């Protein structure tokens, strides 16, 4: 049996729901180490240790922009840290360093007896997500740390679109009508550069640059795909293989690509 499988067998309905099967609590990180601020979301009743995911906002943005992922992922059996950066004007390399510092601190707290997440984390299984420059920072994190088990940036941007070095399973969310980081010059070239990995590209119809942020009108589809990708690749959970690899039946899909998915 897969030692990392958690929760009941998935269905479309269970993955499109606002909440997964586990109860979620959260806390503010008291002494952020290497980044500006953080909130940790965690399941109280997962029934084994779970992987950790670190999520970074874009330029000028704060945890509010990405917060919805915390409950959505934690409720399916993950510890999720959403961060504020040391400066709202930090660039991708700095955002990647701070994302990795946030994962380091989740590992520290997993060994801290006073922490709500004491003994809840499998510190060998980590993932990265983020918006825009925080998405570019996630891809830098993956390139630099190939032991990361999954990446799922949204509307990514970086100063270079060449992520051919990435060997981590990577799902790119893109927003059709993005005027900040146009799909044709940012997300799609980044996707096309990646030759060595399981990868997927999902572009949301009519979406502005914020189409995968807190308050979006496609949480059913976006949340299904993000949780399926992370379950498949962070937990090796092949119960999620079809949800992770499929072209989903949604009016909201305006571009779909996938390679090396199983």
């Amino acid at each position: 049996a897969n030692p990392y499988a958690r929760g009941p067998n998935p269905t479309a309905a269970s993955l499109e729901a606002s909440a997964g099967p586990f109860t979620v609590r959260s806390f503010t990180v008291s002494r952020p180490s290497g980044y500006g601020a953080g909130t940790v979301y965690y399941p109280t009743n997962a029934g084994g240790t779970v992987g950790a995911i670190a999520i970074v906002p874009g330029y000028t943005a704060r945890q509010s922009s990405i917060k919805w992922w915390g409950p959505r992922l934690a409720s399916h059996g993950f510890v999720v840290i959403t961060i504020d950066t040391n400066s709202t004007l930090d660039q991708p390399e700095s955002r990647s360093s701070q994302q990795m510092a946030a994962l380091r601190q989740v590992a520290s707290l997993n060994g801290t007896s006073s922490s709500p997440i004491y003994g809840k984390v499998d510190t060998a299984r980590m993932g990265v997500m983020g918006w825009s420059m925080g998405g570019g920072g996630s891809l830098i994190s993956a390139a630099n740390n190939p032991s990361l088990k999954a990446a799922a940036p949204q509307a990514p941007w970086h100063s270079s679109t060449n992520f051919s070095s990435v060997t981590v399973p990577t799902l790119i969310f893109a927003c059709e009508n993005d005027s900040i980081a146009p799909v044709a010059s940012s997300a799609l070239p980044i996707y096309d550069s990646m030759s060595q990995n399981a990868k997927q590209f999902l572009e949301i119809c009519g979406g502005s640059h914020s189409c995968a942020n807190s308050g979006n009108s496609n949480q059913e589809l976006i949340g299904k795909k993000g949780v399926a990708w992370m379950k498949r690749f962070m937990d090796n959970d092949t119960r999620y293989s079809t949800f992770a690899c499929e072209n989903p039946n949604s009016t909201a899909v305006c571009d779909f690509r996938t390679a090396n998915c199983s």
